């Protein structure tokens, strides 16, 4: 009927592959490989002549362009089963790379992985191979690229993304270790990618190449699979502290959207939440002990100034911290939770507090001996955090781990957290945004505090000082 639109327009034969991708992987041991046959071994060798280009030396042809291993990590032998490069694998002509790179290469994954049931080495070296784009070390290396030297330089960027991002939600999953490493590797050169891609694109705006530098690679790029976090909450293998607060942004957004992208949701709340907690929570759990032992724990460029731990890896402890408070005040208790099952499975979600305090912290039946557990260790880590936004979220945490009521040793404790955060430093890793955080911790010490119109009295002590710029927040 339309396969002919797919010869009309390329747009609907990726569609059809990754429309295939759902209707593949959704049933994914329901559906047969027998049946597998139509869509099923259709495009096997036009998978190959798809994008796998020539693994060879010269790069002949035209473009704004000169071919290479740019970004070529083809960390595996000399046996050139490789090179499949977005340079001659879709676009250089006119088009075939914003298609199928994305959209088939997940049907290369699917059907690859449930082909022969699970055994996903078929299309394993494809992702050793090195995708070489163009070349990559410049970015504005020709500040004048004419919007296709540089602009379809810059497309090219985005496939480059896309693929980036497929081919890591296609690793993540298996993990032999070095193909695992691999993986890791893959997460990092993304990393590195985005970073160049959002370069170039903050040279010349508009370019969305729409296949599938904050959100305008976010929405229109690839499919953040909850796979992703069995690879980066799978212990930190240093990730890095840029991909781990850049590719846990991801993990941020789906907290922050599905448990409150259209793969990872596709699953439900009860359905995902048992992932996107419970189940990586200690992991990542983990990492939130490491981001204060260094991050203020002998927190160094806390007063050392040692600008690499503070304008390189200031910013990186920055987002591990911020990003996980978005694992507490969206993830770690939300507008559902408080349900039947939704009840249950926070009864077994946090009980896993252990390790949220030290050790022995899951021998309790008291719910509220779990919520003053976590409550135990975690006004603890109020002494390490950098900002009000970032402290902002142990207010919202905390009253997370608790809000039935305010018992003794949370008004206390909460009165204690409320205080002491008021009382410390804005101090620069300013506000207009922390005025949200302002209304959010004012009001939530003058809640906690026994003696409300003494709360008053203290601003009658700060009001003889005069922050006096969040006067009106006050």
């Amino acid at each position: 009927l339309v396969g002919f639109c797919c010869e009309q327009t390329p747009e609907v034969l990726a569609l059809y592959y990754d429309e295939l991708a759902n209707l593949i992987e959704k049933q994914k041991g329901n559906l047969d490989l027998q049946l597998l046959d139509k869509f099923g071994k259709s495009l096997v060798e036009d998978f190959p002549n798809d994008f796998v280009v020539d693994l060879s030396p010269t790069v002949d042809g035209s473009f704004l362009f000169p071919v290479k291993s740019l970004y070529n990590l083809d960390e595996d032998e000399t046996q050139g089963a490789i090179a499949i490069n977005l340079l001659p694998l879709v676009s250089q002509k006119r088009v075939v790379s914003p298609i199928c790179l994305s959209p088939c290469f997940r049907l290369l994954r699917l059907y690859t992985g449930e082909q022969n049931n699970g055994s996903l080495e078929e299309i394993d070296a494809l992702l050793g191979c090195p995708l070489y784009l163009t070349d990559l070390e410049v970015e504005g290396k020709l500040d004048s690229l004419s919007k296709q030297e540089r602009e379809f330089l810059c497309s090219l960027l985005f496939y480059a993304l896309n693929w980036f991002r497929e081919v890591v939600n296609a690793f993540c999953q298996q993990q032999d270790a070095e193909m695992k490493g691999k993986v890791l590797t893959r997460l990092q050169n993304i990393t590195e990618l985005q970073n160049v891609l959002g370069k170039c694109l903050a040279a010349t705006p508009g370019y969305v190449p729409p296949p599938a530098q904050l959100q305008s690679y976010r929405p229109y790029f690839r499919e953040l699979d909850l796979e992703v976090f069995s690879v980066l909450h799978c212990g930190l293998l240093t990730l890095g502290p840029a991909e781990l607060c850049f590719l846990l942004d991801d993990m941020c957004w789906k907290l922050e959207h599905v448990l409150t992208f259209s793969h990872l949701c596709q699953r439900s709340p009860k359905e995902v939440a048992v992932c996107v907690v419970k189940l990586l929570k200690p992991l990542c759990n983990h990492m939130e002990n490491m981001h204060n032992y260094f991050q203020t724990v002998i927190p160094n460029q806390g007063v050392v100034d040692e600008s690499g731990l503070n304008i390189q890896e200031y910013q990186l402890m920055s987002s591990c911290y911020h990003q996980l408070l978005l694992a507490f005040r969206l993830l770690f208790a939300w507008s559902g939770f408080s349900q039947h099952e939704n009840s249950n499975l926070l009864r077994s979600a946090l009980q896993v507090l252990a390790d949220r305090l030290k050790p022995g912290e899951t021998e309790f039946l008291p719910l509220e001996e779990l919520i003053s557990e976590s409550f135990q260790y975690l006004l603890n880590f109020q002494a390490s955090i950098p900002s009000f936004q970032c402290a902002f979220i142990l207010t919202q945490v905390l009253m997370a781990i608790s809000e039935k009521p305010m018992t003794g040793w949370k008004r206390e404790k909460m009165a204690s957290l409320a205080k002491q955060f008021l009382c410390q430093s804005w101090m620069k890793p300013k506000g207009s945004h922390f005025n949200s955080a302002l209304h959010t911790l004012l009001c939530v010490y003058l809640e906690h505090t026994d003696n409300i119109l003494k709360a008053i009295e203290e601003i009658s002590s700060v009001g003889v000082p005069e922050s006096r710029q969040t006067f009106p927040v006050f």
